[PDB]
């Protein structure tokens, strides 16, 4: 019953093989446990041959079905990538149909959830040059689906993320921080700040870049959810050496963060305390600027927080404000999820 | 790099295999936040969750000790932990013979209800509370403690998250435990009716109709000063209603004990005693008239040059008033 299915697509009436596509994309949109069962029924190698047929209406059902098999686990992300449907996913990145790039962009972004050895395999399938053109789309529809699917790629490793900067992104990212559109301005907050946990180099291409002001202007947005992702990327900043967190000193942030400590979004709060913890986790140099900016004493009333996970973070920040060594910062690795 | 290895390791067939993976991984998520994210990149929820039904009581306990770890990170880290099907286990765990089980699974519900309100609706929507009412009855004052700590955080959600609680009949059994002797106990039912108390002006009245404020009245004079908090706490939230919240305060009782609470030695407790009376002035003139009329004016005349600069402002913030604020507390297992 699910055997037979696979068998169909080889017929070639264009009928029973959408019929069987449309059957095994739906069954494949359930659990990991019905995933796995189209897996072993033998439909990888069929669904990536079928990324090559000249009809448009097998190949975006095709993408449908292979798309949800890459939202299971990282195993069975793996098995497609064995399947060979990469090298197919990277040359459809230039199809002029806008529905085929996009599901087909949405393909590689899932794909990129998984471990740093399958988003280098994404890497390696050559989708970074095309992926960094298209953060210049006017359509603001494709602009979204390469901005996903790039932010997923430097959630990798430090070899992942240096590819992404080899490749040319940095300037249309930071540009995109213009941006009126609020999902765009988010989208390339997120990308920016995986670029940023990284080692010391990735996150000074960053600073070269000249995110740090817009960073630091992004931290009165009205939009918290823009204010939420823009504080992950300078956090990230502050998880390197003692002069890539002086940066966002001298950028002007510290008087932001410490006013953001009294911010009645408890979600809000934390992410600028992780943020100060972060800049605390540097020289004396870097810890004199925050005591300078009246931290150790909003720290300490914080203590008394309603919410008792606030006051332990406290306590962390200012056990690192109070101590002679320097290390403790944390880094952040997001995916943006579909 | 050795953390996929003990990833595999959670479907090793040897206990001392599986049983060493666990401490380990639990451990590693006992570090900061990055460190939990690591062990959920590997991918150890869907294998913990699994192993949450293993016969094997002590492997039980070392994977309720490693996702309770798990649970104490951030909100976003809190999800994967619903996402990866948690909460139906440890509801049913709730109804485990073990009472060391049992107090580990309703840790990791303490954990997880300190998220966002719409993962306190997630453990709602899985069928918790009426175990943990049922629970608030239990002989064992460490069950007790845990299913209290448990509740006085799902309380600390939304109107909605609120309500759900009060319908399941937590506020009887609450103030039963106002005239506990165990004082954690007393605490986190304190805390428990705080939070319900910073609901909507009915959840306050349900609250005000359950019979509560004479033993929160009562509980001003206690000898210990960590009671005394909770306890002016909870008066707050009611306060923080309408005027017909704030009058069955007075109508309690509370503004004698009140105004001498403005002269407590112990600086919390007396910015708290600020608080609640600054959420009396919130009413109209009778019930300002009564605040003065209980002494209140001179004292907070007096408090205008105490050595805390931020207890003179709140003095004269609620003298000016004379002449409308909430709190939702969330509590770590401890």
């Amino acid at each position: 019953e699910l055997p037979q299915m696979v068998q169909q697509l080889n017929s070639p009436d264009q009928q029973e093989l959408q019929s069987a596509l449309r059957k095994l994309s739906q069954i494949a949109s359930g659990g990991n446990e019905q995933i796995q069962a189209v897996i072993d029924a033998g439909a990888l190698p069929a669904l990536v041959q079928l990324l090559s047929s000249p009809n448009e209406q097998i190949l975006q059902e095709a993408l449908w079905a292979l798309s949800n098999i890459a939202s299971g686990g990282n195993e069975q992300i793996q098995a497609v990538i064995d399947a060979g449907a990469l090298p197919a996913l990277v040359q459809l990145l230039s199809s002029p149909n806008e529905q085929i790039l996009q599901e087909a962009l949405r393909a590689l972004q899932q794909i990129a959830m998984g471990g740093n050895e399958q988003i280098q395999a994404v890497i390696d399938a050559g989708a970074l040059p095309a992926l960094v053109q298209l953060l210049s789309s006017p359509n603001e529809q494709i602009l979204a689906s390469a901005l996903g699917a790039l932010a997923n790629i430097a959630s990798g490793g430090n070899e992942q993320i240096q590819a992404v900067i080899d490749a040319g992104a940095l300037p249309a990212l930071v540009q995109l921080l213009s941006s009126p559109n609020e999902q765009i301005l988010q989208f390339a907050l997120i990308a920016l700040s995986n670029i940023a946990s990284g080692g010391n180099e990735q996150i000074q291409a960053v600073i070269d870049a000249g995110a740090l002001p817009a960073l630091v202007q992004l931290l009165s947005s009205p939009n918290e959810q823009i204010l939420q992702e823009a504080l992950w990327a300078l956090s990230n900043i502050a998880s390197g050496g003692n002069e890539q967190i002086q940066a966002v000193i001298d950028a002007g942030a510290l008087p932001a963060l410490v006013q953001l400590l009294s911010s009645p979004n408890e979600q809000i709060l934390q992410e600028a305390l992780w943020a100060l913890s972060n800049i605390a986790s540097g020289g004396n140099e870097q810890k004199q600027a925050v005591k300078e900016a009246g931290a150790l004493e909003k720290l300490e009333q914080l203590q008394s927080h309603e919410n008792e996970k606030i006051q332990k973070e406290a306590q962390e920040a200012l056990e690192k404000l109070q101590s002679h060594g320097s290390g403790g910062s944390g880094k952040r690795k997001a995916k943006i999820t579909w």
